[PDB]
């Protein structure tokens, strides 16, 4: 039993506890959120995008019983003033999208936790790790990031297409959904003015670093990609759109090939392969990080090709997250 | 020419300041938000609900120049410091739903303002006035609000109504359209739990004052009155669903006559009158406050009725705004 | 266990499908609609609102296996070549929307069904039965119908109320989620022209005699009750708003106590209640028809209320389908 | 004038005859389709896409009296049997999209036209098109083809690239709003399992033949190009994505200047160029068929680059259909 302790109990915060309830190895003992533990347990009990909680949540003295468990709940604004060690934390989802550099986010370890995993691309130097990409990689660090939903979903494809027919560049486009940072209407968004227009009414284009990061856990592909996205008007589920240049000459017959092997074998749980008529909703609550859709691509030649993948932005993530602390717990 | 402030450019503050534009008598010369004037100017130029600006909009030194016009361009967080004076205002439109009660609304007085028009219904004991209801008990107070929105459409209804055929009681639901302080997905609402949950995908509850406040405006139909409201999926447009007792029973016919009536007299301009096929987008633009669909409504008998109206809650209540604006300067 | 064959695998035959596999006493062996086999087993897989099926579906030989058992599979657009005969078809569930009398709903017991349950409200005089309303009041006939989805909500709920306090009078408004019958952008919609108009991008006033009907199931409120409709930009999931005026004066707190008490008690399953701050999608996927909404409601006084009642228009009707199933079938 | 008879008032035929409402050279004397006058009527006053018409619709005679000219009314299922001799009607905007054949469409020549322009792209080899592109290669042809919407966009930004940079191999996706053909709510749509799915809950992956319809309004660029589309919940404007791989390498900043300077000169009015930070809904009523985002845009390196340009699916195409009669009657 991993001891863990979540930081920022929002659609990540939430979606990463769901996500432990079902694994034995891991366990929450502690939430920290800016929130009152009635609100808290409300949060938990009903989700628009997910449904109802599964599992029995009470509120008992300013903290949250959930299945039988007793659940510390704070609402401390600095991280330092946490006390991971008093609940006993080994590791903390940092979920605030707050503390993403190693000043901040090492707070966590002044309080009292041995280690820490971003959900969110590190700012500076801190290593990022994608399973199915670099996680054998992992050399002991203390604080660490699982990347970004994109990254996570562009990375293990990658991969499979340049080991097999050598990836010579690549551009990307992320059909996103709707996120917390942008608004219900046109309002205030100084640093992404694209961002502040109404989400229901618009297609909104929005650059993204998902793809460049690609680089630093697949260093043979720095240099080789880079895109951008579309945050659409949908609640969850986003694709991605890579157009790629081979090295190799491969039929699309031979591109499906390849994935759906490395979708059975090395990469099985992370990378999935379908060959059906699917839509975005049908992957919602997907745990794969990455879903190749067959029919969906499109070749012009053997060494140019469209090709799509789906990823539950919430879910999938979320999952990996907790992979991730399994993996640096050894 | 009645020189005007706004403080807040938010949905409300750009539409009173677009439709300005068509009204000789007013003219505004400021502006204040917390936004840069290239930000501001931005936000003018562009609406994903009301079409792109019809004029021409630089930035030129920090200041905005529209249609020719100068307009100084501010970033106080603080209305104390906002020296209307030095520009000349006269009245100043607050617009920023935070300065809802005399004492901080008297710091546009003390600013330099001669008087100050709410866009919101007060928190305290300021007059509270409605087109069509009480615009004529003006008594030349300094500090007054033009209401809410939902009470901009109710009132002029239940006044004809009540002037008519004696209104005993009455509920109303509002079905309103979706506004900047909800989420794009589930998040933090401490003050309304529901109004947090993701906008797109749910019908939200939510309890409102603006049936009890037709009180206010309309003292005789003081305690008889009172409603809820129902957020929905759009992005403007809102609806009243007003179900009444009468006290002498008409016909459904006899209803509409009484409404059509007051639209073109007494209410022209303010109550609409259609017998049209209309949807929540048909009266997207619509400057009258209330616009009852005569096809919409239903009888049980002669004294118990179902009336339906609309109302754009971003221009109908901006136009309105100025009327008052215009009214209390004589 | 009763056999039931479907016709029409539409929402609600697909939905009726789900639940069906949660009862041990009722067993679908066959299906009709005009749709190849292959169409009809990628469309019970993949559902946009309720997920993925929760098993295995398979197409051999023009016949779909689901979860093992074979299920026969037909294209006959005519109910007198359908053949129950062969597969042993005791009831069956007529969902096409197309066979709402006795005289076209009759050619199912001709093809050799025992009787037939219309998944929506008779043009003729069918009988129409509610659970928690009339199911008591079933007298052999072979031919019913389970009303509307609309209809089971209001039901429940009015008898509830009426049998305590005595409904004088009542108007309701059901804010209802988008149906098949909408349009995705302004299309023709001859017998409504409202109907017709953007689903996404309107509220879209309604008719519904869903109210009238409910004196049909319950003779004491005829001519009672009556009301509309509001069509939302929503998937799934609707509401009722019921404004009444009650015989005996009655405190909210005391109508909470009685809705409470038969939800607890002798319409368990049928009327749920709740004090939580829920909205839509937490009802998606419930199996109740009336989930009354505590904190939603208001009162004028003892004599005049709204109440506000839920309701999964797709999933608690078709569980109410098979419920029907089961008791004309004892 | 050019006496101009339009054959389907849907979407397209109502967006061309407003925007002809705004030439002097073209008059719509004539529309047919199988609606009653009255409600053609109504869906001429009121869209929720582009708003109330701009003048007087009245019906007189079972005929529409727009802005005082009487335009004749009819609702013949087949086109031979229009008559369009008796109403003088020189060119035919065939947008019903069911006869896009020279075979079919030829019975509007027989019936009395002289020309006919089919507002979709000919299924057969009846020429296509596209302004910006291949006007200058009309050669008398009688029925011609304005192509489809996206082809529109994407070809004048194709020449403009191609003929400065050369390019030697693309792929493009067009994010694309929602249209006529989706459903509301999980559906049937034989042809197109992906499409039957609920629009407004839905990424959906979608074909289109739009990249290599290209090839036949620029030959140069004939099996150079092809690529897919997403259809997603927004009811109108759409966007293409283009990468490219490049001859001669160019800089953004260079792509930039060729782009804006074919913008105001050879292609004005044709393609636009902007450096604003827009979304979608800024497009809503654009007459221009292509507005290349200069900020959305992004390159990997000199000769691999991602272009992004909007279209209003509805108007521009339709603008382009009055301007190829136009051309075509010269
Ligand atoms: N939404 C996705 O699809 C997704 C996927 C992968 C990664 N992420 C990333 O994970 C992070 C969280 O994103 P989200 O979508 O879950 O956001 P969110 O806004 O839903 O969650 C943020 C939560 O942190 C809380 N919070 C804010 N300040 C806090 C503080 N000082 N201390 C403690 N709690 C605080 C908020 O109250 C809120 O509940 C971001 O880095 C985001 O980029 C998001
Ligand atoms: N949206 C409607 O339909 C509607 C209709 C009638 C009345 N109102 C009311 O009008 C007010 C504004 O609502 P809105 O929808 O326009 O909101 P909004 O959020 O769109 O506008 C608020 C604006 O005020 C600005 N602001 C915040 N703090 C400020 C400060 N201290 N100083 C100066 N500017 C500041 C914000 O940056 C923002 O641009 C509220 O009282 C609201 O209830 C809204
Ligand atoms: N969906 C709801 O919210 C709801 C709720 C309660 C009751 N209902 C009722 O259920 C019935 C169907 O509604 P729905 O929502 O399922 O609509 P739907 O359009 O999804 O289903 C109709 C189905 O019937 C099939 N069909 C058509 N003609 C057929 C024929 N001749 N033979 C066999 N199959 C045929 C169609 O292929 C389609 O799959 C209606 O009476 C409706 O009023 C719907
Ligand atoms: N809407 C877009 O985004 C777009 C863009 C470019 C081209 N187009 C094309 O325009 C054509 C129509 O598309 P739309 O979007 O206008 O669809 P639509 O369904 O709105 O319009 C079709 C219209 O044709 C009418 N009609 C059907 N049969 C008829 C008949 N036999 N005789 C007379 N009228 C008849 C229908 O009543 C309907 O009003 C298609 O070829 C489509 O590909 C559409």
């Amino acid at each position: 039993t991993i001891k863990v302790g979540i930081n920022g109990f929002g659609r990540i915060g939430r979606i990463v506890f769901r996500a432990a309830q079902k694994r034995s190895d891991i366990e929450i003992v502690a939430i920290n959120d800016l929130l009152d533990a009635d609100y808290m347990a409300y949060m938990l009990k009903y989700d628009s995008t997910h449904g109802r909680f599964d599992g029995t949540v009470e509120v008992k003295d300013g903290h949250l019983i959930v299945n039988g468990k007793k659940i510390r709940v704070t609402a401390e604004r600095d991280p330092a003033n946490l006390k991971w060690d008093e609940v006993g934390v080994d590791v903390v989802a940092e979920a605030t999208g707050l503390f993403l550099t190693d000043e901040t986010a090492r707070k966590h370890i002044t309080a009292g936790a041995k280690k820490v995993v971003m959900t969110g691309p590190s700012k500076d130097n801190t290593p990022m790790f994608v399973k199915g990409a670099n996680f054998d990689k992992y050399a002991g660090q203390d604080i660490v990031s699982n990347a970004s939903c994109t990254t996570n979903c562009l990375a293990p494809l990658a991969k499979v297409i340049n080991d097999n027919f050598g990836i010579i560049e690549g551009l990307m486009t992320t059909v996103h959904a709707t996120t917390a940072t942008q608004k219900t209407v046109d309002g205030p968004s100084h640093k992404d003015w694209r961002g502040g227009r109404g989400a229901s009414q618009n297609i909104i284009p929005s650059s993204t670093g998902a793809a460049k990061a690609v680089g630093k856990v697949l260093p043979e592909l720095n240099g080789k990609l880079t895109g951008m996205a579309f945050r659409v008007p949908t609640p969850n589920v986003s694709v991605v759109d890579l157009t790629v240049r081979l090295e190799k000459a491969a039929t699309y017959e031979q591109i499906k090939a390849a994935v759906k092997a490395a979708a059975e074998g090395e990469m099985k749980g992370v990378l999935g392969y379908t060959e059906d008529d699917v839509v975005s909703t049908d992957f919602n609550g997907e745990v794969c990080t990455s879903v190749f859709d067959a029919k969906a691509g499109i070749a012009l030649n053997d060494n140019f090709v469209k090709l799509v993948s789906w990823y539950d932005n919430e879910t999938g993530y979320s999952n990996k997250v907790l992979d991730l602390i399994a993996h640096i717990s050894k």
